[PDB]
């Protein structure tokens, strides 16, 4: 009763300003989870979960129902040349559909369950305690030169090993796995689908088995090992598309530590931001931190794990749309790609600080990016991008290249835009970019290679689907990866999960074809990642 | 088309486990908004602006659908004996309206607005430039000893002369100021409403001036300066209820830097909790950095300010309802009372981490807490209870008491219950506890005080209330405050708006009647804050 006075004076909230959600037109339970149905297999990439705009505009009621009805339908129909698809004319929806979707979308948005510890725990797994597994390589594999290959709609990986050119284990997984990552000592192999779903795999045991799993989000796309001198194995972090978070986790056995929200404020307006996706994670060499990167915000944060009971992070400003990338020839300088923002950020993990940010092509997609020093620029950093087919070469060395360092020194041309990775390596005096999403067909059914001993000339073309002689399909090539001896180079030629794909082996010496690896357990291979070169950060 | 093929891809979100909400009683614009009304008058105090629960059980659509019309309009009509006010058999509603909530809360929760650098911004006001401003104290007033008085419903403070006893200038401000912080330098004063607007006054302008405001939130409590040598008036932060936040602006000008949202996971479940309002702040004398309390998570940040541009945060875990607390004698330890879990957190400023979770009486309300030597137990800090009569008297000192560090080291009986502040002075002998919100009018318009020269005997009552002889009315008191001197405490008689208050002095000597202090501008008043004694932590 003491406590009831207590708080029994008036919220300042304004009710006034409180606004009720409403007025969109009436639609059943059904028409509304058909809506509900296509809204995430076609629109939430692009326009987010909550519909507030990720790569598209916002979605939100009070948007929506100010365009009505008509205006929405003739939209999504016809789309705009913008990067809004043409769901009518295209005929990928019916009308009646599309009269659903503008219905759909001048409603609030349904909302997605959250994933915190309770779910975590109850989605973990040991499956061989720390006690019970190998002390020693238990097999004659040749670890350090296997790859870790996405066979994407299959829910699985296959370890193929790189000299013999056979599948040697094929390990179930989360669905499409997005990306592969080594452990700091080499013997984890950590995998990780986009349903969030983190698969641990011991490369010692007779057989490369799985020693762990879990569940850290609804939907996912990074992974990534504490690398610090002094914590090799300690620990694994994860982030999340949804909920808006990242998790550290015991890097031996993947038990749930920390748990942490991104949902926080913009570096551009500085205003809320209810769907910061995390992306990107590169774990430090110079202090015992990880670095991510959150998207919509476009924060790059350093989480210090070195006392993961009290978490330190800070948060440094960078541009929006944070995606991909990776480390200079140094290591020690983080280049990043804000695509929507067509600048590429460069982090600082020494002094940890933003170095700066340079001004690209659109939309850049370097992947990890390709590092090599130029005979006139010095060492330079390079990506591809998506929106055009030019390539970006980066100064990355402020101690003898000052006048160069952090600047667009020169730029490459490809094919064209569509390019999704660009590959090199110490040993190779080769450059390879592929155009996985080019709209030609025998574009995307192709890679540009450079010659990085006489830049000025152009790039030579390397026919990769025609050499796999698969038959029907796109068959589109993506993601060059070489060996560890670095006198090979892998591509995937991914093709439909009903037709035929391959993994098509170059000689980097010659660039003639070397080999075809075909199999029918080779469903919608993408992601190939070797595991020295993974694990060293080689390119 | 290519960026367009690029995210063609589905969502790994499962259609089917994204709901939408409804399914409540029927209700018109009308009928919605009179409940909303009510609902933020009354109820959003303790269940939150969003209704995930405080104090109190969730009230959101999941849960109170289950319960249904009947449980819920019964459980409103009388309430528990845990807390939940009887709005119907107090006759405080009626029973159309707690129909109209128990409606109203089967509903989504409406959408209260957002507050970041655009609102903040276009309410950022510079009144008199720092170029423009007084060089040295142009006025003959004792600024040390001078007292900052809370006009609560008048939305005003006034300054008064702590000798004098009277009113020197009444200042306009946010409505129902919560508190008074004063900046580094003794110069400027700092105040909060609870609708989140900051007024800087300028204490040596001819007459007292403010010289800035900013509206940094839509309600808020807290408001402080930093502290740490070679920053005093470099900057200011403040805490907000709604949204969930802190901002961090310009000590001179109050110009908005920083806003981080507070919107985070819990610390003791891990799951996410969407409204985690921002409690007490401390500024660090260890280190650059501000302890803030972030009361729904139970978490304690330690923001470093060395760099504003790339914030980093420190993010201690307590126990969950962080409300106030306060510096033990040493200024080291932030003593803070996780009210709700009937803890008191121990924060460790120099090595920053939990030293300790100190169990306590019925929900402790410390304010800033009362510190003393205990003749057998050494340095200790004391705080009482809103939920029991109780004085809990905790060690604080590791070094040269590590028997007693953190331990409740004894108890005190006050009057009882529904207590709200403890107060003592290093030159005084006396201890005085308030019971401000004590259902007994008698105990609730007295001071207990007892000897610390001799704790095993019983407290005196002091009538307050009824010394100031003001007639009818509730006239609760509330928080005893010392002078500069620390030879006279004062109390606040805080009446109605209508009716007639005043400020009661006592003579901490004599324990008798000095002075009390009415004024036809004294409306309703609360807090009191002597300039030097909050300024240097002197309790
Ligand atoms: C955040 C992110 C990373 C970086 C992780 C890291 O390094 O820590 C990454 C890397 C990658 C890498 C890493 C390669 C590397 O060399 O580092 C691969 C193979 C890859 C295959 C694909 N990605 Fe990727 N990818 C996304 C997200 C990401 N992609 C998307 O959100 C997007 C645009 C939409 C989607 O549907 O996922 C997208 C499209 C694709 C594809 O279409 C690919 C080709 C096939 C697929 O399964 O989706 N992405
Ligand atoms: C977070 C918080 C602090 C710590 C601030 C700091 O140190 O930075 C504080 C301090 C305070 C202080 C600071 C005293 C001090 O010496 O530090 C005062 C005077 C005070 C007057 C009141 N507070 Fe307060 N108070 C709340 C919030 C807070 N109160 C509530 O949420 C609550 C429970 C309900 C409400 O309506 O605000 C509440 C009730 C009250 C009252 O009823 C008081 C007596 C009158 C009023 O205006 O609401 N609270
Ligand atoms: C990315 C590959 C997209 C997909 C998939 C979908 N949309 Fe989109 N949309 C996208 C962009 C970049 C834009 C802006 C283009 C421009 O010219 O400005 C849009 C825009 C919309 C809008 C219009 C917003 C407005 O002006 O108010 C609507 C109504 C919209 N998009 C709807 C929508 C739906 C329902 C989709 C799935 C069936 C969908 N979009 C997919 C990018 C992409
Ligand atoms: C704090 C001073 C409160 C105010 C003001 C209001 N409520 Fe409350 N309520 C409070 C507590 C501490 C509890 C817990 C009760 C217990 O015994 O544990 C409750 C609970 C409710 C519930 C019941 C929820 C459930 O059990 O499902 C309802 C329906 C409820 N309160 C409604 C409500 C309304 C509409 C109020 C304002 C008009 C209101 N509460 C005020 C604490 C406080």
């Amino acid at each position: 009763k003491a406590a009831e006075q207590y708080q029994g004076a008036a919220s300042a909230v304004d009710p006034a300003h409180v606004v009720r959600t409403n007025g969109a037109p009436d639609m059943s339970e059904s028409e509304f989870n058909e809506a509900k149905q296509i809204y995430f297999q076609r629109c939430a990439g692009c326009h987010g979960v909550l519909r507030k705009g990720a790569t598209g505009k916002p979605l939100t009621p009070d948007i929506t129902q100010q365009r009505g009805q008509q205006y929405l339908e003739a939209l999504i129909t016809y789309g705009t040349p913008l990067g809004m698809p043409n769901w009518g004319s295209s005929g990928e929806l019916s009308k009646e559909q599309i009269t659903l979707m503008a219905k759909y979308i001048q409603h609030t948005p349904p909302q997605p369950p959250e994933w915190g510890m309770p779910e975590m725990r109850e989605s973990w797994k040991v499956l061989v305690k720390p006690e019970d597994r190998p002390k020693k390589q238990l097999n004659d594999l040749d670890l350090p030169n296997l790859f870790s290959v996405t066979l994407r709609d299959a829910g699985q990986i296959a370890l193929v090993d790189g000299d013999s050119k056979k599948i040697v284990k094929v390990i179930d997984t989360g669905y499409a796995v997005h990306i592969s990552r080594m452990s700091a000592s080499g013997r984890y192999l950590l995998v990780i689908g986009r349903d969030a779903r983190i698969d641990m795999i011991d490369l010692w045991a007779k057989e490369p088995t799985k020693v762990a799993e879990i569940k850290i989000g609804i939907e996912a796309r990074s992974v990534e090992s504490s690398k610090f001198k002094g914590y090799e194995d300690r620990y694994t972090i994860a982030g999340a598309y949804w909920p808006p978070q990242f998790a550290i986790m015991d890097g031996e056995t993947l038990e749930p530590k920390q748990i942490v929200s991104t949902r926080g404020m913009t570096v551009d307006t500085q205003t809320y931001h209810p769907e910061p996706r995390v992306a990107a994670i590169i774990a430090s060499h110079e202090h015992p931190e990880f670095i991510v990167n959150v998207k919509e915000t476009g924060k790059v944060l350093l989480v210090n794990y070195k006392d993961i009971d009290n978490l330190t992070v800070t948060s440094i400003g960078a541009a929006p749309f944070l995606h991909d990338g990776g480390w200079d020839s140094s290591h020690r300088y983080f280049m990043t790609a804000a695509n929507n923002s067509n600048k590429v950020a460069v982090i600082d993990s020494k002094d940890r600080r933003l170095s700066a940010l340079v001004d690209v092509g659109k939309t850049p997609h370097p992947g990890r990016g390709a590092n090599f020093v130029h005979p006139k620029y010095g060492p330079v950093w390079s990506t591809s991008h998506l929106g055009d087919g030019s390539i970006s070469l980066i100064g990355t060395d402020p101690k003898n290249h000052p006048q160069y360092a952090w600047k667009k020194v020169a730029e490459l041309q490809g094919q064209g835009g569509g390019s999704l990775f660009i590959k090199t390596h110490p040993k190779s005096s080769h450059l390879y970019v592929d155009t996985t999403f080019n709209p030609d067909a025998r574009i995307s059914q192709s890679v540009a290679v450079f010659d990085l001993k006489n830049l000025d000339a152009k790039y030579q073309v390397l026919p990769i689907a025609e050499w796999a002689d698969l038959g029907e399909g796109a068959k589109r090539v993506v993601q060059p990866e070489y060996n560890k001896r670095g006198d090979e180079v892998w591509f995937s030629v991914w093709n439909g999960k009903n037709d035929s794909s391959a993994l098509v082996v170059v000689d980097d010496k010659t660039l003639k074809l070397k080999a075809v690896v075909k199999d029918p357990r080779l469903i919608t291979p993408t992601g190939k990642f070797n595991v020295y070169n993974t694990q060293h950060d080689v390119y």
